[PDB]
């Protein structure tokens, strides 16, 4: 019997899904085949740590924990309170700074074995800049869009302007490179509101993003595993006014479909995912495909796009978990088997 | 006094360069001027922290490394001995097991301030794949290379081949995407050997860069800063063949040297670094330039030439660690700023 840790909270406004996931998450998981812990860290740093979770949660109320195992963070990701490590540590959660993959980089360096994108996978899909460069480089269509530097507008401005006019049609949106969903985002409909949609963003951010705008459906691809990796049939969020509803299979033609299929492995590759992403695009009434971004956490309720996509290729929310945890074990295996054949050749 | 703590040791087989690392950066730590504890990740994992360092460490054995305080990792880290919070910690390590900018993230999620690159810029520089293709997108000349996925060449190999038939000159180097410096890199002048070196490499990594080699010097940039950076002058490893002394400023074509500086400050953005990165550059005979990689963990002794590029630029070593300091000071009060806006809608 497996021991696994669902880690939750977190300091970022995401705090309510984040235990809502959790709950998902912990309600899905088969408990005579799995030993579960659930961590809890406030708004506030404190890590909360609650054992042996045997029955269904059938509050949310219930996991705004109160108490801890007072240990300490290491002593509380190191061991199961089955007294031997962890199999798998679902980190439910951003970066208390709203950041993805630094929590990674703490399992890493607790040696502690985790679910989902690694370190360079998950900082890399929350950098939209990074990310964009990422997929042009593996051939992904894109929208047009511009990127600099807070110094760069200071000095170049007028020129960066220009590069707007000359390459983008309004309306386009700055967004912040490195927030999540979140302020600094505005679309400008001209050159003022641009002007101003650069400043309130500098206050947040100091890398900007400015894409094209475009009329279309939003279709998301699912796809899980490490090293060979499938992908779901797509679904779309559907949407009258773009500004969860979900419709699984999206009502695309075939051809379209696999495209989306493909390039979403693509996506996963161009950012060296772990475990899972979501790709997200964008797809036009005359069938033009944008990738718009990956997300490494997606939603993970059991009503969430992620998990239906699944479900609709026959991987119930129970398997899909179940699948994610071997998915971590193997990659934890195999990067210290890794680590064995480098120190043997070392010696 | 400000309170610094320096994190050094680790698993990797790095672990003595950061241990004589680690004592010269103490050894130009001014200790009227600062308090001082350091933190030694042992071989096996484990952190120990030595309190208070007060005097100048003539020998390794004056650091008691394994047989500091058991610490646990939590808030504390946080925390000098002094009981004042640390101003800036620094990681002179790699991750002592995966990538780098691991223990950035850590940091990072105990809002410990730190000196250098970030999680992403510290990840991305520690592979190749992802830093070249940030490097193209810049604009920088870089040598033709290839790349792939375990797999990809499993399904794929005789197009794989092909492509480097058709793209690259040989010879062509076999490098692992992920690690620096270390097991399974290959020189390959024909397809036998380069599909012998894909063999191997593969027994390490799961992706590959395939680069076209050329006979180049190695010239160095030193960069420092956040926002604002500045280039050194470049700098180069004294040797009659291309196949310690150092040149510093390197001889080389004035022009040479200003594009060089200017491509250092755009690599460095390109990975969106902080506090530093050396930028480490082939020039050819007939002065064509080639990013070859940044390093945002570099050689960082009295000696070494990170600090020794500075010091011809008439910053003393002590000054380049105050200003890496400060600059971690910066970066953190501007990380807190920014949680604070965001937060507040
Ligand atoms: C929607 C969130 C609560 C945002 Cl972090 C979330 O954490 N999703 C999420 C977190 C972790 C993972 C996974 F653990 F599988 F890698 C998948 C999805
Ligand atoms: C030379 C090493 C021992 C290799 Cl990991 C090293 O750690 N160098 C180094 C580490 C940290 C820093 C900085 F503190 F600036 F981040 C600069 C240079």
């Amino acid at each position: 019997k497996e021991n696994i840790c669902i880690v939750f909270g977190g300091k970022s406004a995401e705090h309510e899904v984040s235990i809502l996931t959790a709950q998902n998450v912990l309600n899905a998981i088969d408990k005579d085949k799995y030993h579960v812990d659930i961590i809890y860290i406030t708004n506030d740093g404190d890590w909360r740590k609650q054992n042996n979770i045997t029955a269904e949660i059938k509050s949310t109320d219930e996991l705004h924990l109160e108490n801890g195992e007072a240990l300490e963070i290491s002593q509380l990701l190191k061991e199961s309170s089955s007294g031997q490590p962890y199999d798998a540590v679902f980190p439910l959660l951003h970066g208390p700074n709203g950041e993805d993959g630094t929590i990674q980089g703490l399992f890493e360096v607790l040696d502690v074995p985790y679910v989902g994108n690694g370190v360079l996978s998950a900082a890399s899909s929350m950098d939209k800049l990074v990310m964009k460069q990422l997929f042009e480089h593996r051939g992904l269509p894109q929208l047009p869009y511009i990127s600099f530097l807070r110094s760069e507008y200071e000095k170049y401005e007028h020129n960066i302007l220009k590069l707007v006019n000359d390459k983008l049609n309004y309306p386009v949106f700055v967004k912040p490179a490195n927030l999540g969903s979140s302020v600094g985002i505005s679309k400008c409909n001209n050159e003022a509101e641009l002007k101003e949609g650069i400043k309130e963003a500098f206050q947040f951010d100091r890398k900007l993003v400015i894409e094209q705008g475009v009329n279309a459906r939003e279709i998301e691809v699912a796809v899980l595993g490490n090293d060979y990796p499938e992908a779901t049939w797509p679904g779309e969020v559907v949407k009258d006014v773009a500004f969860v509803q979900l419709q699984i299979p999206a009502d695309l033609d075939e051809d379209v479909q696999l495209t989306l299929r493909n390039m979403a492995l693509e996506a996963f590759k161009a950012t060296d995912c772990s475990g899972l992403v979501r790709a997200d695009f964008f797809v036009t009434e005359d069938n033009q495909i944008y990738i718009n971004e990956t997300n490494a956490m997606p939603g993970f309720t059991a009503f969430s796009m992620y998990p239906k996509l699944w479900e609709n290729m026959g991987l119930s929310y129970p398997e899909l978990i179940t699948k994610l945890i071997e998915l971590a074990k193997e990659r934890h295996q195999d990067k210290q088997k890794n680590k064995y054949k480098i120190d043997r050749s070392h010696h």
